[PDB]
């Protein structure tokens, strides 16, 4: 520590390592960048791929969301017990990041026209995710293991802005509804939850939701 | 181990991790599906996001490409000597795959009408790399610190394969033009890069490249 958080004023790519530092008893500093400043054009080029999160923990400055999350797993003790879980929760996270990346370009290129295909289509993406819960300790636990990681931060946010775009898509996926359910009931995410700047975040950049 | 890669009959997103294991003098068996067995349909219900490759570590069973380069870096010890090095190569692996996700769509998406447009954009996709090794002693040595890493096998298959899409395209970057120079000239990297079994194996599924 101490660490910043810098991002434009949306959830996006940066409320589930905000949800992890606030469950972890963290303190962050917020630098919001807003799209005017961006468009300044001083920023960017000072960013190693030109993008935002850019996250700085003391003395090391990171790029990259899933390598910020990554390293808060790892410094924080949210990695797993051994290797074999820690592998598992790269492959959990991978597939998290997978549907992030399908969700975002239908929120930014193509909500109206897309939505209904999408929603349609995304049984068949929550369908792995209920079967690794249900592998683990028939659903009572954590996504991998039996105890809370940067994997199951990062899964309950891609959850809870699915559950905005498409409110019955959990309810054919019982240990998903009800980890979602367990999760978000931990003393310090019910907070952050509740948080007004939560809250007045907008989850994306245009308005789409 | 033992060791086992399921993949299309490709380079693909499998290339990399078997330089690793060749490198690291693992041996492993390569289980080939294709097409045609694919599109029959009796394997993807039982991928768990449906996809390849599928990768078996004794009786680990892992899919997602970059968690099974990681899972790789973390046994065989190329994650670096510490926290800090952990979360760069991170950084800089998350970096490679969102230019190898580029380079995926432009080949089975829109090579034709696309590739101009995108090797005009290359050079600000690959400056990041360029000043990550001038910054990590003059770009003597490998992306992060002093030993190698996983994510050398992954940036080091990245450029092999654009400099096939763009010859050329290192020319106006010393540093990285000398480090693809370097790690292929490794004796084990050498062997594998001759062998017929890479050399006979198609970059991509389409024929494009
Ligand atoms: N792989 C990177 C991807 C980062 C990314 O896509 N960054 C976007 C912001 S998240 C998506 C996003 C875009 C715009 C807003 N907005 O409020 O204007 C919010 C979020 C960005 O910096 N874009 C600026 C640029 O490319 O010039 C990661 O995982 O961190
Ligand atoms: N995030 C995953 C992405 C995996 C992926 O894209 N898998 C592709 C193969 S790599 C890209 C590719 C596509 C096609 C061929 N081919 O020979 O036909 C080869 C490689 C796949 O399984 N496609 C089959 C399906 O979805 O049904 C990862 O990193 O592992």
């Amino acid at each position: 520590p101490p660490y910043t958080i810098v991002y434009f004023p949306v959830r996006g790519r940066c409320e589930a390592m905000r949800m992890l530092l606030a469950d972890q008893g963290q303190s962050w500093k917020e630098e919001v960048v807003t799209i005017d400043t961006w468009m300044q054009g001083l920023l960017k080029p000072t960013c190693l791929y030109g993008q935002l999160p850019k996250f700085e923990d003391g003395d090391l400055t990171l790029y990259q969301s899933n390598a910020i999350l990554r390293h808060l797993g790892r410094s924080l003790g949210l990695y797993g017990k051994n290797q074999r879980e820690a592998a598992q929760m790269d492959m959990v996270n991978d597939g998290v990041e997978d549907l992030r990346g399908k969700y975002v370009t239908l929120i930014y290129t193509n909500y109206e026209n897309g939505k209904n295909d999408y929603v349609k289509a995304l049984p068949g993406h929550l369908k792995p995710f209920e079967t690794l819960l249900s592998q683990n300790q028939g659903g009572k636990a954590f996504i991998v293991g039996d105890q809370i990681s940067f994997a199951d931060y990062n899964l309950l946010d891609l959850l809870l802005i699915h559950q905005v775009l498409a409110p019955g898509c959990l309810d054919n996926f019982p240990l998903l509804s009800a980890y979602v359910a367990r999760l978000s009931a931990r003393p310090k995410i019910k907070a952050f939850l509740s948080s007004p700047e939560h809250v007045n975040r907008p989850i994306n950049g245009n308005g789409k939701q």
